[PDB]
């Protein structure tokens, strides 16, 4: 379907450059300066179409770290890791595997019983290599030449990030983070509050340091009413400022009264339940607190060591950041966390079940050649030499992207059902859930449940006879669908995101209908963070499509390369200019990303075993079992030598930065800075 | 072979009671009071044949803990855990599975092609149940009724040991252990010694507490010469005290001179290389030290947390005990440890290879019925109705025990090749190595490489036809060999060890030939510890033989029960009276024992799957895959809720015991107690 892939990529490229032209025109308007330069406003300072790509590369990395942050820079380093990995894989896959496969005409042996393709398998892989053949001694050493070298890149980068983290976090500005420990669970007592329990624990066990504890209020209903009150005042602005350019009888459902008396009701509830939260309710005081110390060393001790007999009471997390704590999940009791997880492993098992139907509905539309040759009817979807290319190359990608346009938000809500009192861990487990959802339905339940449609004459006319051989041929045949998915979802989806329409339309609507001046900068935060819910494991999906199909057909490799090369420039321009970073992690997600790339390697070799086990290659599988040993052993090496720069904060640097801070500024209290830092953002 | 099993067990029992009579006679001699009551001498105090079993049960467990120790009591609790587990397994295996199997005469259908047994499979298991049958719905729920209940016992005991440990170690007497941390690796420097590196590290990072460091001398050659000097003075005592009851021309090889001038040579070397060890040799000062603190809290902090950037420098162990530190392995450089491990995984792979031949040489002797019916010759080993029982029931156990009479010492040496600077971890990894050696050669390479001999007519006359079915029948047929191995190795081996001949003969020889008085108490320590190299994973071998054959033939279960019931009384008498305990761990080996029993459970269900997959039991395997999920999930539960009472010493108890000790005795230094505690036992 190269006649189809060319048309699909042509539509995608000649729409993506339309997006670039629209961005180049619409950026230079003077009114949208608050949109496309919003982070510059957040830092407190007010023909030649693509003349922004060289501007986004002039700024060096340490100035970017001191300007943007440390999460987004290493997020760019994910894309540079992708460009580093897949360049020589594609180089050694062009000049080696393509002269191997183009020679032997085994799918020109097509009138073996029913296998009809055209002029693409001659560029494809092991399907074109016949049974028990001699060509496979190429691929396996190329397999080594892929998985030894990518482990070298994954070692070198994961060295240059732990060093990068330890250089950053031992020199960043003082937060009220590095002195504070969450004390998540605590046993009840006949004492009148949790506060004296935390006092008589930490005065006895940490008698020297112990700055000031702070318990966690419930405040769920109160914050929900504050959110509803602000939303109601937003509509009270909208309906009332329609009247300032109109006449009497304003609204319909006297009627402007029908929000302001509701405002009086809500304020009468606000003052009541804000009075009735910290006066008469010890019941609304959850068993948790934010303790605090006067050295970073003491908090580093307190939040790494076992505290008591039970490893369920007094357990200490690292107290994320006061602008990072996802409140209204500190109000979940601890003993009901493991229930809420086991619920959302079941419903996730449903989300890998209900979404199989919109997967297969794609591929039946994507391989109508696999239906026309398998079922005689042509007054329906018919070969017309051009609309076949549209129905097989463009609409499957658009359809599969539009079925995925909601599920990052769904998995974000589903992670919010569990506790995870930080945005910085909600986004990590949301990325993990969307990675599993891409690995099951977008990859496996696409390939297995679609290649049966793609070779339906094989399963139809001659059943249960060569059913390993047909499904072994059909998996490298299903690279064209991922080519189109790259060219639609990744390619134009990163080439169309620059024109940030979903915040810009809302910004114009809030310009046109609000009150007055002195408010035109709260909506510059409406472009949120980088997509770590959305765009983070999409990268790992393309890593999976690269590494799985690297000893398999190299027609996914150059498209992955140009996607990475474009998205690096796109996201680097975005991180320089339009991004917020509502949390400093800092880059504490590489034990997840590195692990998922290693799991992509392991799945790559375990699927290469399945592809070599369908051509009766006898002495080919024994020289491939060494790789799931070698990669998992390399992962256990990296889990020991580099990962405890991410988990365990060492005490030498915790004392070093403390003494350096007491050399920079002496003689300031921390109680004026940090005693009232973790009070709920109601108060 | 019940006619053979009865004769084997009769010989073993009627020799074991001969051992008990010899012990009862030889104990009441007045001269061996230093042997069979040696621990009572170590604690500083000077018809009715089996009248010692009720005496060994009168003493309650807390007095035993305050008398013997805390390792040996929980070592007895291993045997009581065995008696707790396998009693209702045998009860519910008699009254359920034996009326199932005795009914259906499918091995009385014996003239299916070549299968000849006699009157034992009617008591055995799934071999006697025919293909795709209805009896198996018993066994699987009995499988649940074994693996749910044993996990309850493994939860309850592992609760009553972590509580037992935390009650003991938070109330024991003061050692110079709980204040001391080994600092195993340290980077070099242009500074003149490692001592100033340890000083300028710990004064800066732990400025409050920091009692006194102590570096580790090399002292290998010096300690080897001290050992040779003491051995040479032992022979200098022996040859000279032969002269005190003889005449001139004493020895042969003037000749008594031929040891005393060698003594002068050795002392001239001792004073030289003891002078030339701490004066002119910074090269002989290894990069390690024993740091020390003045609170237990500070040492608990120092030996749980990451120290620096690298997790290879300044890494901190727990500094075992000064009478526990296996010296001359602190003199191994750290960077050469991982080489020495990877050597001794290879040679261990050789020890699982060379010892296959003495395994199979046993079973060919053990199943001559499987050779006579498979190879016509009878002027060799012949059926004579009694010597068949001797050659099949007694000599395989004796032969297999005598091939194993050296390998605990071999694995002890092999663990000494690695570093492991404690006896308390050398014995743990020696127990792990001997567990793997029992699981591979004594269990798997016995069963697979012997059942082929046991059904050699099946593999001979009709080959490659029912080779899953024959090897599925033959594995429950190979329970009689483990019956005899229990009755020889375990049974009489624990019933014959009471008469502790290997220290007693040496004690009589050292009484007859040494110098004078004032020396008759150093040889009471010659009975060493409990067998944790030798006798610890023998228990787990019988756990494996119980749990694997519990849904399989219950003719191993009562013999395991009476072995446990006898060995509990035997080892409890021994631990009360004759044992030393050269190290207090205290019971820090249950994450190993609990893990190996859980692995025995997992191997039990994964071999039960293999036994059900040989009778074409279709709807029997799907209701058995849940158990390797359930047991490993239970192991991940116990690794989280109970294990960090063994690994991570909590800080609340470390401050509690410190304040209680300062309430018991105030105002004593630790430098008079602990500054010179870890100097090498040369000095």
């Amino acid at each position: 379907t190269l006649q189809d892939i060319g048309v699909s990529a042509g539509i995608n490229i000649l729409s993506a450059f339309v997006f670039f032209i629209i961005f180049a025109v619409l950026r230079l308007q003077p009114f949208n300066d608050r949109v496309y330069f919003s982070k510059w406003y957040l830092k407190g300072l007010r023909m030649k179409f693509l003349n922004w790509m060289p501007e986004a590369l002039k700024m060096p990395e340490p100035e970017l770290i001191d300007h943007a942050g440390l999460d987004s820079v290493v997020y760019l380093r994910i894309y540079w890791l992708g460009l580093k990995i897949f360049t020589p894989i594609a180089v050694l896959a062009w000049a080696v595997l393509v002269p191997v496969n183009w020679t032997n005409n085994t799918l020109e042996m097509a009138k073996q019983l029913r296998n009809v393709t055209s002029s693409d398998i001659d560029k494809l892989s092991v399907s074109n290599i016949p049974e028990y053949s001699m060509r496979f001694w190429t691929h396996i050493v190329m397999a080594y030449a892929f998985t030894i070298w990518t482990c070298y890149v994954l070692m070198k980068e994961y060295e240059t990030i732990a060093n990068m983290r330890l250089q950053f976090v031992a020199s960043e500005a003082r937060r009220p983070d590095q002195f504070t420990v969450l004390v998540r669970n605590v046993p009840p007592d006949a004492d009148e509050s949790v506060s004296e329990l935390v006092e008589h624990f930490f005065l006895v066990n940490h008698p020297d340091h112990y700055l000031t504890h702070q318990v966690v209020c419930n405040a769920n209903k109160l914050a929900d009413l504050v959110k509803k009150k602000k939303k109601l005042q937003n509509w009270l602005d909208y309906y009332q400022l329609k009247y300032a350019r109109n006449n009497s009888q304003r609204i319909m459902v006297v009627d402007a009264i029908e929000h302001y008396i509701a405002e009086i009701d809500k304020i009468s509830k606000e003052i009541s339940k804000e009075r009735e939260e910290v006066v008469n309710d010890p019941k609304a005081i959850m068993p948790a607190a934010f303790v605090s110390f006067k050295t970073r060393w003491a908090a580093a001790v307190c939040a790494q060591t076992q505290q008591t007999r039970n490893p369920t009471q007094w357990l200490t997390e690292w107290a994320p950041e006061p602008r990072d704590v996802f409140w209204s999940n500190l109000a979940i009791p601890y003993v009901s966390l493991t229930v809420r997880r086991l619920i959302m492993h079941v419903a996730f098992f449903f989300l890998t079940f209900f979404f199989i139907v919109p997967i297969a509905f794609v591929q039946s539309l994507a391989t109508i050649e696999g239906i026309v040759k398998a079922a005689p009817f042509l007054k329906f979807i018919v070969d017309d030499k051009f609309m076949k290319s549209v129905i097989q190359g463009f609409l499957p990608g658009i359809a599969l992207k539009l079925f995925l346009a909601f599920l990052p938000s769904i998995l974000m809500i589903m992670s919010k059902f569990e506790g995870f009192t930080s945005i910085s861990s909600l986004e990590r487990r949301a990325a993990f859930r969307y990675y599993i959802f891409n690995l099951v339905n977008v990859f496996l339940a696409s390939v297995i449940a679609g290649a049966a449609f793609e070779q339906l004459n094989s399963f139809l006319n001659q059943s249960a006879n060569q059913i390993p051989k047909t499904i072994g041929v059909a998996i490298p045949m299903k690279a064209t669908f991922f080519i189109t998915y790259i060219m639609v979802d990744g390619w134009a989806g990163v080439a169309g995101e620059i024109l940030m329409l979903k915040p810009l339309i809302m910004f114009h609507l809030k310009n046109a209908f609000l009150v007055k001046t002195d408010k035109d900068r709260e909506e510059a935060m409406d472009p949120g963070s980088i997509g770590f819910n959305t765009g983070e494991p999409r990268i790992q999906l393309y890593f999976l499509l690269g590494l799985v199909y690297a000893p398999v057909t190299p027609m996914l490799l150059p498209f992955i390369l140009v996607f990475f090369a474009l998205a690096y420039i796109v996201y680097r321009h975005q991180i320089i200019n339009v991004y917020n970073q509502e949390y400093e992690s800092a880059a504490a997600f590489w034990p997840d990303v590195h692990g998922r790339v290693i799991a992509a390697l392991v799945i790559s070799q375990l699927l290469l075993m399945g592809l070599l086990g369908t051509k009766h290659a006898a002495l080919a599988a024994p020289f491939l079992i060494a790789l799931p040993v070698l990669t998992i052993g390399f992962h256990h090496f990296c889990k020991g030598r580099y990962e405890p720069a991410f988990i365990r904060y060492p005490l030498q640097e915790a004392m070093m930065k403390d003494t350096l801070e007491t050399a920079r500024e002496p003689n300031l209290n921390l109680k004026g800075y940090l005693q009232n830092a973790y009070v709920h953002p109601v108060f």
